[PDB]
């Protein structure tokens, strides 16, 4: 429906140069600028029919723009219009406690953080594997974010951490983490009209 | 006019049981509860004639209950209805590369913390002095929070630290300080109706 009437979306996620937002088999797309407003809505079936209704995260390789998809205990991961899989995390090292996987954000060269609640996870990219000893406390790296944040995405070299209708968002100082800024994802992205 | 509109308060403070909120010559008096809504706006001057419109920061001394008000290097000591100043921030030993004080925090029995952007000292309440080599960074004592805020005060024996409209909330525990909470003034605290 209208983007701008959604409270909590099931993933967002940056997409070349566009953020997509995804909720109930359907997505929006949106760019930065003046007058801006949200696309859509689209049906995610009639661009990527292999995923399931409801999303847990997304997100999209740096360099070679594959695009990894997370619903529950599977991954997926398109090449264009060509996917692999479903597969099961544990093919991407992850544990069987690891019901799914909430956000992810880019870290060290080569590097990237996958989010699963109060865990994350170190990523190696050139092997597709999550690092043996990086399971860490998201609470210690990311203080101030919100304990309960349902999706965690990198958007314009930031990361946001979000929570009912909020997000937080986070920057770096010296290999430190604070949140900087708290926002409304339709009005303050998105850039939805108010009452 | 109405404390939810605004952004950027002057100062705020707990007084007594109630916290006080200051913006250009006015002020506003918050009691939580099931929709205590804060009461005002008030004039700054009818309660304290003495005092300038614009305020940096204010602190309720616990064992006097004396009012400390800061503006610029000037500082207003209220007893009541008596007024002592204004005095130049000199007088309570801040150096005189001091230019605003910014908040202050209460540390051991019977000191204080005093605090200048990205600086801080320790106050001796007794005495009324601070000694200029206690000089310490807010970065380092109080990771998490931001570079440069604009607001330090204690309230339900949590500190807050202010940048823009928005706050970064410290407990103490181990004897290291972490963010455990990050908002808006007006939505978490005064309760103020989102949206």
């Amino acid at each position: 429906d209208d983007a701008c009437n959604v409270n909590i979306f099931d993933a967002i996620a940056e997409i070349g140069n566009q953020l997509y937002l995804f909720k109930d088999g359907k997505y929006w797309r949106f760019s930065e600028g003046r007058g801006s407003r949200p696309q859509g809505p689209f049906l995610i079936a009639d661009k990527w029919p292999a995923l399931p209704r409801k999303l847990d995260s997304v997100f999209e390789e740096p360099l070679s723009k594959k695009l990894f998809f997370f619903s529950g205990r599977q991954v997926w991961v398109y090449t264009g219009a060509s996917v692999l899989g479903p597969r099961r995390l544990d093919k991407l090292g992850l544990g069987a406690d690891v019901a799914q996987v909430t956000g992810a954000l880019r870290s060290g060269r080569g590097k990237m953080l996958l989010f699963s609640g109060r865990r994350l996870w170190r990523f190696d990219v050139k092997a597709q594997m999550v690092d043996p000893r990086s399971a860490s406390e998201v609470d210690r790296m990311f203080p101030g974010v919100p304990l309960d944040t349902h999706d965690v995405f990198q958007f314009r070299e930031k990361a946001y951490f979000c929570q009912d209708r909020f997000y937080w968002r986070v920057s770096s100082r010296s290999e430190l983490n604070q949140v900087d800024q708290v926002g409304y994802v339709t009005y303050d992205i998105l850039q939805c009209p108010e009452d």
